[PDB]
């Protein structure tokens, strides 16, 4: 089987991508937040608390058909950003793009923090990562993709992230028609959970490409690149007048500038992010001062390429018995 999805940006900066994902039986079509770097999947529900809800679709598993209860089990997640959500859990039907796992494990929000209620477009979050990270207990639940793979053609799903405009998600194959050139496969390490992997080095601009090791993660529900302070500093000592405020929360720059492009390695290969990528617009509405795409990772323990990374490729999330992960420029 295969299964392939349109992913839509929540707003004009990319904050954020989603997928309409199919629940239950009459389906009920939730808009979920496709995230590498988590293994649960979860909802806003009949059970989330009503003052928490402000305009997300919900999941009613008491009008599901094949929605069971799984009997004792609870959930609770925080996420890098300080969000977090909890629950209990349900079995049901999940589809995504024609992909369907029965019993997969729905986790329904009775709680979730105040950034999720006052994000109305993401209706829950369906992790990627694997399923060590999942917070179900006692008995810890498999991720769609870990439930599908041993059905799909190939046990692969791959992202393709639009700048400013919708993409895709796919189960199963890899279209050949959705990159340029070849595909560079790197290794994995699943150690943490992650889609944890080393890049080869960065350039910043037209500069001479710095062959150093730097491990991170790929991770479709982190906005922004996130690096070693050494790398991020020297790609804002190329923006006039850029600086890092402590008030704002990191890189700020002025609208006005003409921002460059940032190269990281994958193997041999160079995947290069437009500058355009890296504007995230004023830091409030009119504002002249704008925040960068790239920032640092010191104090967030590990490296992470999100979207602003990730949209500038064709990935490949490679879940053989030896995961790795695959880049192509598009």
């Amino acid at each position: 089987s295969t299964g392939s999805a349109t992913t839509t940006p929540i707003d004009s900066l990319d904050d954020a991508y989603i997928t309409p994902v199919q629940i239950g039986t009459p389906a009920q079509t939730l808009n979920l937040d496709f995230d590498t770097g988590s293994s649960d999947l979860w909802v806003f529900s009949s059970e989330t608390t009503a003052s928490e809800v402000d305009g997300q679709t919900i999941y009613t598993p008491s009008k599901s058909t094949t929605a069971k209860l799984l009997s004792g089990a609870t959930w609770s997640i925080s996420y890098g950003d300080g969000s977090s959500s909890s629950g209990d859990v349900y079995t049901d039907t999940v589809s995504v793009g024609g992909l369907t796992v029965t019993g997969q494990a729905v986790e329904s929000a009775k709680k979730v923090s105040s950034s999720f209620t006052e994000d109305s477009t993401i209706d829950g979050l369906l992790g990627l990562a694997f399923s060590t990270l999942n917070t179900v207990s006692p008995t810890q639940q498999k991720t769609f993709f870990d439930n599908a793979k041993a059905s799909l053609d190939s046990p692969v799903f791959t992202a393709d992230l639009g700048y400013h405009a919708p993409g895709t998600y796919n189960f199963g194959f890899i279209d050949t028609t959705a990159y340029t050139g070849s595909i560079t496969y790197t290794a994995v390490s699943t150690k943490q959970g992650f889609w944890e992997w080393t890049s080869t080095g960065y350039a910043v601009g037209s500069g001479t490409f710095k062959s150093t090791s730097i491990d991170g993660i790929a991770d479709t529900g982190t906005t922004l690149l996130y690096l070693p302070a050494t790398v991020v500093s020297a790609y804002w000592a190329q923006v006039s007048g850029a600086k890092s405020s402590s008030s704002v929360g990191g890189y700020v720059f002025p609208c006005s500038a003409t921002l460059p492009s940032f190269t990281f390695g994958v193997g041999s290969a160079r995947i290069v992010i437009p500058g355009d990528y890296i504007d995230f617009g004023p830091i409030s509405t009119g504002s002249s001062s704008c925040f960068g795409g790239i920032q640092s990772s010191a104090g967030i323990g590990i490296n992470i390429f999100g979207d602003v990374a990730l949209k500038a490729a064709f990935v490949v999330f490679n879940g053989a018995t030896t995961p790795t992960l695959g880049f192509a420029s598009k």
